[PDB]
């Protein structure tokens, strides 16, 4: 099964996956293998997000490439896959989902988000707390950007459902039901 994260930058995606890969650990020992993907992983830094000519420092379609490889290298129908990054792109989005139907494995979308303001924030103090991290920051351009073309999750399209959202005022139990969900969602 595949589980696409999707959210702002800085927007709790990290620290939601790690929830959902502990909370996936104990269900699968109470069967599936469990496989944790990210652009740190990848080491694809936050500048990717940043025509005519052929460069050689990889762009963004790049990094889509090189998490695309990553997914189909372990996705399968008893492996289960958390896809963490901005996933912010429908037509990505869809392409992961295709990705899915052809390891016959379902798929689902899981966002995350505190709001614009609580993230912005928290950009600013890592701006302040100062490459292949978890708590790298990005550039103040390339983050305002990347909010104004974040392409929310649409319920009505195939390929955004199921989808499951997780606020950072939801307590563990409310975070907890909706693990539940992505479990019964991703079995018989
Ligand atoms: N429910 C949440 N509640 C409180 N703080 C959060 C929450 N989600 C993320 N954060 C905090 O906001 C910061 C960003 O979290 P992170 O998961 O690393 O964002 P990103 O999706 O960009 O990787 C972290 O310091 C983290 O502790
Ligand atoms: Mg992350």
């Amino acid at each position: 099964p595949l589980i696409v994260v999707t959210g702002l930058p800085s927007s709790g995606k990290t620290t939601r996956a790690r929830q959902l890969y502990a909370y996936l650990e104990e269900r699968i020992a109470s069967q599936y293998r469990l496989h944790y993907i990210s652009d740190a992983t990848l080491s694809i830094s936050r500048s990717v997000y940043d025509a005519h000519v052929r460069s050689a420092n990889a762009s963004e379609k790049d990094a889509r490439a090189a998490l695309y490889a990553a997914v189909k290298r372990v996705l399968g129908p008893k492996d289960i896959v958390i896809l963490d990054s901005l996933n912010y792109i429908k037509g990505w989005r869809y392409q992961l989902y295709c990705e899915a139907k052809n390891a016959r494995t379902p798929s689902c979308v899981l966002q995350v988000g505190g709001g614009v303001e609580k993230a912005r924030e928290v950009n600013e103090r890592r701006l302040e707390r100062r490459a292949e991290s978890d708590e790298e920051p990005y550039e103040r351009s390339n983050w305002e950007n990347l909010v104004f073309r974040y392409e929310e999750p649409n319920p009505m399209t195939r390929w955004d459902s199921p989808l499951f959202l997780l606020a950072w005022d939801d307590d563990e139990a409310q975070t907890r039901q909706v693990f539940d969900k992505i479990w019964d969602a991703i079995a018989g």
